[PDB]
């Protein structure tokens, strides 16, 4: 059978949850498991990270699977609930609910004393600049007097929109959340991402949010994951299956836009775009083999790609790591012009997912 | 719940089908589904196939995939068979396979009395100068008139590299084909992808095989859906979850967990009720943000990522790639409807 498979560490999954803990040892940690857990599989990955005191997803849906799965941990849903009937459905699977404007404030009102008698926090979520989702200053602080007097335990929330470079609007977003946090204390609450846990421990608070550390790639365009003592979690591999001797003047793949400039070795590797491997690079971008890195040459197509192994000792079945723990992730994501978030969200149910 | 969407118009799969007979007026086709039928699903593409002489596929779990869903058509494994122990599936499921290299055509040999006795063709495919998979010239004449002589019926098979533009080595590329097939004479013959089949209705041929035209995008960078006569197949939408006054924005439920593409070299447009508004800033995991200053609307209201209006080859040229990439790069999290 065609080889192209997507490998999932469990053990690097826990110790990259280990470094949270280390990071942000006094907080509780929501693990951001959206998106099929970045792609990475929710079924290979909730137990590795079972010692979170709670799962982060983007809808119900993705909370429902958790609970289809066997887990029983609080989940939150980070942009609350689209619709007035996912509330009953929110609150008898104990999920907490994120509120980021009126009509969601209506909706929770509306069902206060099944929520409240659940023991489920209201996330109450500040939009301090990003202009994504949440209540502005000063309309948030009416709701959470109010909501508080209607009996709910809150949290303040806030997502930073520049945490992984230096940038001004982080000073902006920091200072609006302590405004309003000082102003409702006494509160729980909660801001950091990734990229917040490495460097504000001071914004700690009561919950983090660690996302794509857990997965063992970079929030940070300019830090390594072994600069950051993270674990790659995902190994995306496939085969070799052809070789090609050409001569100087030849080219490569649809489109011709490699020209050998002397004799060479080429291989054929089982993967392309139709597996989610990216097709459109900026820059050069390499494959791990045999220790060596070689570099992708001409087009990606819909399932091959072509691979210089002038310089490397291969055969046919010689197996080539596309990302992992030998060519990194976002490394791959800088030749593609984005970030490793995306790479590891774009991929494709043809690959076969094994569990490490 | 969330709403993100993938709509599949099937009159529309059929109307290209038929654009195909209509440019290749008397060839067998062979209908290119691999990679889930370019993102679309097979489950909801072959019966509007159905009329295809033949499927495509990259591989056999491919290939048992069509069957499993009750598809008796011929499926050709276009890359032939990844190791040995595939030969014995393929022949019982009546797989033609390709073979372009020493490897398969040893493999082949070894299973021939019951791949004859099958029925199955052998697709032997050339390299040409694409310089990805195939036989050499001479080499290749060689292995067909051996094929022959142990008695398989054989497809001469062939890629363009370069059917998309005009470019010299699409010559080299035809007269090396026709080559070989006049000194393999006779034989069956296929070479033409979508820009092929546009193109150059003198090599359909036995065996057409189109891809990307079937789904209602465009093999040429340079030319639009419209301009060529084909009907986007995929509607791919989700919904309107917050509004802000800021302009006028919607916050909209897609994202880059959802396949919707992040990085944009130029502006990229949305559609809304037929109208294009602008995305602005940055596609997160799961939302993204448009402008709506112009364009009356409420939460709740269905957004066109791409389909009719928003065509996904004018999304991809934003995005630095091209359609077939979008289509194929969607997660699990889209209802398919």
């Amino acid at each position: 059978m065609r080889q192209a498979t997507v490998y999932i560490d469990r053990q690097a999954l826990q110790y990259n949850l280990n470094r949270v803990k280390q990071l942000a040892a006094n907080s509780k940690i929501v693990s951001m498991v959206k998106a099929n857990a970045y792609g990475h599989g929710v079924k290979d990955c909730l137990a590795a990270l079972n010692a979170s005191d709670a799962f982060g997803v983007a809808c119900l849906q993705e909370g429902l699977e958790i609970r289809e799965l066997g887990f029983e941990q609080p989940v939150t849903l980070i942009e609350g609930v689209f619709s007035e009937d996912e509330m009953p459905v929110a609150i008898e699977q104990k999920f907490e609910c994120v509120i980021h404007h009126q009509q969601q404030f209506e909706w929770l009102i509306k069902h206060k004393q099944a929520y409240i008698a659940q023991g489920l926090k209201v996330w109450v979520k500040l939009n301090s600049g990003m202009n994504r989702l949440g209540f502005k200053d000063p309309e948030i602080i009416e709701v959470i007097k109010t909501l508080k007097s209607e009996g709910f335990t809150c949290v303040l929330a806030m997502h930073f929109a520049n945490a992984d470079v230096d940038h001004p609007l982080n000073e902006q977003q920091k200072q609006q959340f302590l405004h309003i946090k000082e102003t409702c204390d006494p509160i729980l609450a909660s801001c950091c991402n990734s990229a917040a846990i490495f460097k504000w421990p001071e914004l700690n608070f009561d919950y983090v949010r660690p996302g794509i550390m857990l997965y063992g790639a970079s929030p940070f365009a300019d830090k390594t994951v072994h600069d950051l003592d993270l674990k790659p979690v995902m190994t995306f591999t496939a085969e070799i299956i052809a070789l090609n001797h050409i001569e100087a003047g030849e080219h490569v793949g649809y489109g011709s836009t490699f020209c050998a400039q002397q004799a060479m070795d080429i291989a054929i590797v089982s993967i392309g775009y139709g597996d989610g491997y990216p097709r459109a690079y900026v820059k050069q971008n390499f494959v791990a083999i045999d220790g060596k890195l070689c570099p992708v040459v001409g087009r990606v197509s819909m399932d091959m790609i072509a691979i210089d192994v002038t310089n490397t000792q291969v055969k046919l079945g010689t197996q080539v790591e596309l990302w992992g723990n030998h060519r990194l992730v976002d490394d791959v994501a800088e030749a593609n012009g984005t970030i490793g978030y995306e790479l590891l969200c774009r991929l494709s149910s043809r690959p076969v997912r094994q569990g490490t």
